[PDB]
Formats: structure tokens, sequence, C-alpha cells
């Protein structure tokens, strides 16, 4: 009847007044990162993010949030995915997981670049996103194999893949969670994740503490690096 909040289990929440059919609709709607802190703010309609503004959640009195406008204008918009769209703003990124990851080349031999912490965290901490255009599992298991070093199963019927020429930086930064490289001994995990601009997709979530400048890797769970790297960490 006054302010509601509906948690993801992710930790992402929306947070606002409803309407009289119990609708997340208004201009004052908010999704809120996990960190509980990190804000798009602005015009929802039922839950949906029209116009989020980047803000900050500085405090909650008895459940009302009082959300501080970032500097800029910085705004973002639901704007899921399709089989050959990736996205409306390729070059946008997002907020939250500009301040916690950063691409450089990464520390692992001939492997290319990698996905860097920017900060020290514990553990389950939401660091990246994983998104991407949608396939379905017969188009990317019926083709080249090449063709899917960036392929990430979402769910039963969808596939996220990050193709040529996204999988360059300076052609796609809006998320950056294809750039964590493999590792037998990943200091993360893919994870679920509902993200108000880029609809259900996977995050990287840490499975422990990581240091500042520590590279992120996951468990690729299965291509040939891959056969060898298995044969050096066996031994
Ligand atoms: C669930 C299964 C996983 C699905 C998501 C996979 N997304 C992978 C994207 N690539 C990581 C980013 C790459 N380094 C780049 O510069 O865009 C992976 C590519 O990077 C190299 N790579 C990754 N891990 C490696 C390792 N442990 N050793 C050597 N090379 C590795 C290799 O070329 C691979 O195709």
């Amino acid at each position: 009847h006054g302010v509601c909040w509906i948690y993801y289990p992710d930790g992402g929440s929306l947070v606002g007044e409803v309407n009289e059919d119990g609708e997340m609709t208004g201009e004052k709607i908010a999704y809120v990162y996990p960190d509980e802190r990190t804000a798009l703010y602005g015009k929802f309609i039922d839950g949906e993010m029209i116009e989020g503004k980047l803000a900050t959640l500085m405090s909650t009195e008895e459940g009302r949030p009082h959300f501080e406008l970032m500097p800029g204008n910085s705004v973002y918009h639901f704007d899921k995915s399709t089989s050959s769209c990736i996205s409306t703003n390729a070059l946008l990124p997002d907020p939250y997981e500009s301040e916690r990851v950063y691409v450089a080349e990464s520390l692992i031999s001939s492997a290319g670049e990698g996905l860097f912490s920017k900060v020290a965290v514990g553990p389950n901490t939401v660091m990246s996103f994983y998104n991407g255009v949608r396939i379905t599992h017969q188009e990317v298991d019926s083709r080249d194999w090449a063709l899917n070093g960036n392929t990430l199963s979402l769910d039963e019927e969808t596939v996220i893949d990050v193709p040529e020429p996204y999988n360059h930086v300076s052609k796609y930064c809006a998320s950056l969670g294809h750039k964590a490289n493999h590792s037998f001994t990943p200091n993360c995990i893919y994870d679920m994740f509902v993200h108000p601009r880029f609809g259900p997709i996977k995050c990287i979530r840490t499975l422990r503490a990581v240091e500042a400048d520590e590279e992120l890797t996951v468990a690729y769970g299965y291509p040939e690096w891959y056969q060898v790297e298995l044969k050096a960490f066996q031994a």
C-alpha cells in the first residue's frame, strides 16, 4: 500500500509505489543493483525500465528509499537482445560493472584478453554481466565450432552469444562477462541474473574473496587449448 520492494534471487531489486493493479508503474520507480547502492531511477511500466537514470540509494527509512541522481546524462532502458541485435547502444557500459571489472591482457599465456577485478570483494559478489544475442541450441549445436567461442547456454530454450565483431571491446562494451577466461581453479561461476536493461541473462559471481586486479576466471565446463590445459592441470 506504500513502497513495495521486489527482490530477485540474484540480489537485485525493484522498488517503488505500485498502481491500483499492483503494478510497478510510475516516474519514481527504481532498479537497485545487488550492491544495494547503485540504482537506475525514473520511469517504469509494470516493472519494465522505460527511462532509468543513474542514481545512488542514499538511505532507506521504514522501507522508503531516498535516491540521489548521479551527475551526467547516463540513462538506460529495457533493451533486451534479439537473435541479431545485441543492444541498441553497444558502447554504453553498465555502470555497476564499470566500477567492478576491467578488460586487460590475460595472465594465462596465449589466452588473449581477460577480465580483471577493480576491487577487493567478498564471496558471492556479482561482478560482471554476460549479455549477448539470443539464439537456439539447435543453431549453436548445428554450426562450425569456431563460431562458438562466446556461446553460453541461458536456459532450456536459449543460448547467449557475443559474435564477431562484438567480441571486441571497441565494438561492444555494454557488458563484459564474455571476457572471463577459463580455469580449473576458478574464482567465479556463471550465475542467473535478471537485468533491468538486458533482461534475463547470466552474470559472473565470485566463489570467494578476490583482490583488486585479480583475474576473474570461470570453469567453462565442456576445443584444443582446453584439452591441453586439462592435461597440464591433472599433473
Ligand atoms: C560455458 C562455456 C563458456 C562460454 C563462454 C566463453 N566465452 C569465452 C571468451 N573467451 C574469453 C575472452 C578472450 N580471452 C578474448 O580475448 O576475447 C574465451 C577464449 O579465450 C581463450 N581462452 C579462454 N580460456 C583460456 C585458457 N584457460 N587458456 C588459453 N586460452 C583461453 C580461448 O581463445 C577461448 O576461445
